[PDB]
Order: structure tokens, then C-alpha cells, then sequence
């Protein structure tokens, strides 16, 4: 427990789990009112996230349905949503909003494998940066005689296995995804 392995735990934990939740909220061939956190509406002058205007479930197996209790949030959540880059159409009855979700096309699933490792990628490149600010920050206590080589080479190697250990955690919750995405 240098506070730098503590330091570099604390901050690949929380990469790690900013991740986990893009991966999550990302628009896959399955309906999930997860996608919709991230599709706000400005409503009475505040930017304000779909889910938090309306109760969502899911229906018809294939379908979101985003019921508002404020019904002139419907055209909002219409606007909301063809402007984003989901490839839904919403459907506007006046009562509720469905979002329907069609057997993907090979190419979608090709493209959503493709955005959760670029999504991954950036995740990785987050904490090889973790990796190297605490590197330098131990190379500077190093160079004012606080630690001592041989002290500071262990502690190097510590916070090499952490970075080995979450780049690992993250190839594999890619994997889990790309699964998720081809295993229909």
C-alpha cells in the first residue's frame, strides 16, 4: 500500500468501471432502456436525460416503450432521438413513444463490435496514462532520495502488474460484449 499502488488502484478501478458502463448504455440489437440515459431533452430550460421524463419498459420482446407523464415530452423525445446516432425511429402514438428493435443486419453487429473495441481501446489508453503519470511521480520521489532504487523498482513492478491485470480485465470485457452482440 504505497499511497501510489492505492492511487493507481483507486484510478484503474474507476476506468474500468467508466467502461463497463459505455459498453452498457451502447445501442446493441437487444431493447434496453439503458441506451436512453444518454438521449437528453431540454426540458424547462434544463438538459435533461430521457429516463428521468418517463417510465421505460420493454414490451413486445423487441421493444422499448418510453412512457412520459408531461405528454409534450413526446415530440422532444422524437426530436432527441433522430437527431442521435442510435438507428431507432421512434414511433409517437400522443400516449407513449415505441422504440422497436429489428433482428440486426450482420453489418450492425460488425459495426457495434467495432464501436465496443474502439470504445475499449480508448479505455486501455486511459490506463496505460494512469500507469505513467504515478511512474514519473515515483521516479521523482526516487531522484530526491525518498526511494530508494531497489524500492522504487518493486514499486514499479507493482504498478506494472496492476496495469497488466486491468488491461487484461478490459480485453476480456470486450470479449463479453462482442459475444453479447454476435450471440444475437
Amino acid at each position: 500500500v504505497n499511497p501510489f499502488i492505492k492511487e493507481a488502484k483507486e484510478k484503474m478501478k474507476r476506468t474500468l468501471e467508466k467502461i463497463e458502463d459505455e459498453l452498457r448504455k451502447m445501442r446493441t440489437g437487444k431493447p434496453s432502456p439503458a441506451i436512453l440515459e444518454e438521449i437528453k431533452v431540454d426540458y424547462y430550460g434544463v438538459p435533461t436525460p430521457v429516463n428521468q421524463l418517463a417510465t421505460i419498459s420493454i414490451s413486445e420482446e423487441r421493444t422499448l416503450v418510453i412512457k412520459p407523464w408531461d405528454k409534450s415530452v413526446l415530440s422532444l423525445i422524437e426530436k432527441a432521438i433522430n437527431a442521435s446516432d442510435l438507428g431507432l425511429n421512434p414511433i409517437n402514438d400522443g400516449n407513449v413513444i415505441r422504440l422497436v428493435f429489428p433482428s440486426p443486419t450482420t453489418e450492425q453487429r460488425e459495426k457495434w463490435v467495432k464501436k465496443a473495441k474502439e470504445i475499449v481501446e480508448e479505455g486501455k489508453i486511459a490506463i496505460r496514462n494512469i500507469r505513467r503519470e504515478i511512474l514519473k511521480k515515483i521516479k521523482e520521489d526516487q531522484k530526491e532520495g525518498l526511494i530508494p532504487e531497489d524500492d522504487a523498482k518493486r514499486l514499479e513492478n507493482e504498478i506494472q502488474k496492476l496495469t497488466d491485470e486491468f488491461i487484461e480485465k478490459l480485453d476480456e470485457v470486450f470479449e463479453i460484449k462482442k459475444e453479447e452482440i454476435m450471440e444475437f
